[PDB]
């Protein structure tokens, strides 16, 4: 028992900048500092924006602030704490059935508003800051207007699908792949997050 290890914290390592006319990824922490911050859980970096790039020791993905909660996928974060200036922060929501977790949104983040538009013309934001049009096809599915190899979507779970007005419609969960080409995506609808809240 004496040598039983602790899994580290999720760490914010960058963000997707949507504040201007041009979407772009920004790295805010390199690999070595990420490893150190995962073990201590103490991240003194200033957080900005709605979409964070996050990492564990073994995986990197996205997390999205909606109504004061930073949300991501359970298949990325598990039950992990997130690093913050005051130390590790415990999840406030965990739902494996939805592939969903959330923590209180970091000080300095900005939150998206849940969409009430009832629109089916959506936009997926990836970890490379690509803004991909997606037609909504059901409660939890949308089609890519321009299909792409799954390589282009890998690492973007936890990112948002947005409506034309920039509201949050859902959280990207899984790619529907045929022969390595993503023609559609599965997402956690924001209504599911609102109920969890
Ligand atoms: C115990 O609790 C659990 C444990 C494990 C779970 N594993 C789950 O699925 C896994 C992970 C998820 C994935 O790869 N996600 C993305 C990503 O980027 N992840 S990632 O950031 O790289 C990351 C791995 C986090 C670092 C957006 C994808 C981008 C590219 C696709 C790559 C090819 C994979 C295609 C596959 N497609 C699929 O399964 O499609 C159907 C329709 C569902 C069958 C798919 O997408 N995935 C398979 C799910 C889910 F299914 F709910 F998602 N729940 C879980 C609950
Ligand atoms: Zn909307």
């Amino acid at each position: 028992m004496a040598s039983m290890k602790k899994k580290g914290s999720v760490v914010i390592v960058g963000r997707i900048n949507l504040s201007g006319d041009t979407a772009y990824a920004q790295q805010t922490r390199g690999e070595e500092g990420c490893q150190e911050t995962s073990q201590t859980g103490r991240d003194k970096n200033q957080v900005e924006g709605e979409v964070q790039i996050v990492s564990t020791a073994t995986q990197t993905f996205l997390a999205t602030s909606i109504n004061g909660v930073l949300w991501t996928v359970y298949h990325g974060a598990g039950t992990r704490t997130i690093a913050s200036p005051k130390g590790p922060v415990t999840q406030m929501y965990t739902n494996v059935d939805k592939d969903l977790v959330g923590w209180q949104a970091p000080q300095g983040s900005r939150s998206l508003t849940p969409c009430t538009c009832g629109s089916s013309d959506l936009y997926l934001v990836t970890r490379h800051a690509d803004v991909i049009p997606v037609r909504r096809r059901g409660d939890s599915r949308g089609s890519l207007l321009s299909p792409r190899p799954i390589s282009y979507l890998k690492g973007s779970s936890g990112g948002p699908l947005l409506c034309p007005a920039g509201h949050a419609v859902g959280i990207f969960r899984a790619a529907v792949s045929t022969r390595g080409v993503a023609k559609a995506v599965a997402f956690i609808p924001v209504e599911s997050l609102e109920t969890t809240m």
